[PDB]
């Protein structure tokens, strides 16, 4: 039926309805940091999001997200290996149901507890729905979360999802700053992939955090307990919404720091 990571509806079924699943560019991939390349010409990355409006948090039946204003130049991310200027428009997590799954990007096969993406899109296409269909129309920050001590920028949103457990639910979400999300340092890999969800569209630069953050167990501990279903249908629970590592195929992974 409708697409899911279910034993029926999962990611191994994804290209009877989504043919681009098995493309040249899919995401998320396995980084080798033994093949990355270090290409001294990338720039530093700069996230400028100061300025942030966060407007709403929703769980959509595969994740749950925060979604940003993108109506003006706010929160923005440029330089790295983007030419011009890309905008916030939400952020959102895949995790696991224990805590040695959960990321969709590994490093040497290693997987992490979660991987949260920011998502953002390049302002000159002008909406999100031009930006889809360009082969550099978004880029995603991705940043790992492993289990260790707690993330206290992380909490506001721990605390809310109790009131959008199920399918379809939203709330009021102002005033969070998702610099609080950040590691200390900016280095990454850097990537042309797709979208990890449906519709699998080939559009996105990926910029891969080196440094994880680190999140307590009782945090994503909180992830776990959202559901798929809707309200009065029978629970099921949200973990391990994350698609597996895809061929490379022709791509070269670069790294911004040796
Ligand atoms: O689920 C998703 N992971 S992602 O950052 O590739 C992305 C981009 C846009 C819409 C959804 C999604
Ligand atoms: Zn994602």
């Amino acid at each position: 039926h409708h697409w899911g990571y279910g034993k029926h509806n999962g990611p191994e079924h994804w290209h009877k309805d989504f043919p681009i699943a098995k493309g040249e560019r899919q995401s998320p991939v396995d980084i080798d940091t033994h093949t990355a390349k270090y290409d001294p010409s990338l720039k530093p990355l700069s996230v400028s999001y100061d300025q942030a409006t966060s407007l709403r948090i929703l769980n959509n039946g595969h994740s749950f997200q925060v979604t940003f204003d993108d109506s003006q130049d706010k929160a923005v991310l440029k330089g790295g290996p983007l030419d011009g200027t890309y905008r916030l428009l939400q952020f959102h997590f895949h995790w696991g149901s224990l805590d040695g799954q959960g990321s969709e990007h590994t490093v040497d096969k290693k997987k992490y507890a979660a991987e949260l993406h920011l998502v953002h899109w390049n302002t000159k296409y002008g909406d999100v729905g031009k930006a889809v269909q360009q082969p550099d129309g978004l880029a995603v920050l991705g940043i790992f979360l492993k289990v260790g001590s707690a993330k206290p920028g992380l909490q506001k949103v721990v605390d809310v999802l109790d009131s959008i457990k199920t399918e379809g639910k939203s709330a009021d979400f102002t005033n969070f700053d998702p610099r609080g999300l950040l590691p200390e340092s900016l280095d990454y890999w850097t990537y042309p992939g797709s979208l990890t969800t449906p519709p699998l569209a080939e559009c996105v630069t990926w910029i891969v955090l080196k440094e994880p953050i680190s999140v307590s167990s009782e945090q994503v501990l909180k992830f776990r307990k959202l559901n798929f279903n809707g309200e009065g249908e029978p629970e099921e629970l949200m973990v391990d919404n994350w698609r597996p590592a895809q061929p490379l195929k022709n791509r070269q992974i670069k790294a911004s720091f040796k």
